[PDB]
């Protein structure tokens, strides 16, 4: 395999400062209810990228309940699924997500930069990205990685 190369946007640094992009989906346990970006808007959180078709995003779910425990505003994008599939996610493991955008053609992840999952984007209260995570967050890349920005969104 020759080199292949991850465009700018699929980078962690590349929505550093920038607005969450705008977006009209339908939420993943009820089609006929929308959400938009405003809805990330208010808290600092993280918006966490996942799918049915990710054991990845299976080992993720411990942690991301354990900070949803502790009061972090977590909010999921299921990307590119099956929609029956991710439902029964929902219900089958105990729910860490405040909302859960079904992005099912992955245009609100093609403006993310997503490539994959799982993946997890720090917003401010404005809902400006601070900062994403490629693959796994576990309890060391949070605290780490993010635990400290989040503090100073809190502040």
């Amino acid at each position: 395999r020759g080199s292949h190369m991850l465009d700018p946007s699929e980078l962690p640094s590349a929505l550093i400062g920038k607005p969450f992009p705008a977006f009209d989906l339908p939420s993943v346990q009820d089609p006929a209810r929308r959400l938009t970006e405003a809805d990330l808007k208010g808290k600092p959180a993280l918006v966490n990228v996942w799918g049915t078709w990710c054991p990845s995003c299976r080992v993720e779910h411990p942690e991301l309940t354990r900070l949803a425990e502790q009061g972090v505003v977590i909010y999921g994008i299921n990307y590119k699924d099956d929609n029956a599939a991710a439902i029964k996610w929902l219900n089958e493991l105990h729910n860490p997500y405040l909302l859960s955008i079904s992005d099912a053609d992955g245009t609100l992840g093609l403006d993310l930069g997503v490539y994959g999952a799982p993946e997890t984007y720090l917003i401010d209260k404005q809902g400006i990205i601070r900062h994403k995570i490629v693959g796994v967050v576990d309890q060391k890349v949070w605290r780490e990685q993010l635990a400290p920005l989040y503090q100073q969104l809190l502040d």
